[PDB]
């Protein structure tokens, strides 16, 4: 609703059976989602423990990086910070 583009958000510290799924419905509550993705472990067929959340709009990334920072998510407090477009 202003700069219409991939806000790609930073999400770590997630839970190692933090799904895309969950972590995508999580953040579509706050804000216009396009994209989120879990950073898998190829090596050991885990989580990395992060992934990537796409939004729409830069506000609806911004209230959604403060509004999730510190929470849970999976069974994890998670950290949540800005990534900026990428």
């Amino acid at each position: 609703g202003m700069a219409e583009v991939e806000y790609r958000c930073f999400v770590g510290g997630l839970a190692w059976a933090t799904t895309d799924q969950t972590l995508g419905e999580a953040f579509s509550q706050f804000g216009e989602i396009l994209d989120s993705k879990i950073i898998n472990d190829r090596e050991t067929g885990r989580s990395r423990g992060f992934g990537f959340v796409t939004f729409k709009d830069e506000k609806a990334m911004r209230d959604a990086i403060e509004g999730m920072n510190g929470q849970d998510l999976d069974g994890r407090n998670i950290t949540v910070n800005e990534a900026q477009s990428r």
